[PDB]
């Protein structure tokens, strides 16, 4: 099986890490210290 999609519009902010996106500043800091720099910081492995 395969699922997903191919190109999207860019954005005013997207994290790297990962590769969140966002619309706002506040929303990407978030992420930032919310999941990454936040609780369990070992843990996923996501690319
Ligand atoms: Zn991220």
């Amino acid at each position: 099986g395969s699922s997903g999609s191919s190109g999207t519009g860019k954005k005013p902010y997207e994290c790297i890490e990962c590769g969140k996106a966002f619309i706002q500043n506040t929303s990407l800091i978030r992420h930032w210290r919310y999941y990454h720099t936040g609780e369990k910081p070992s843990g996923p492995s996501s690319g």
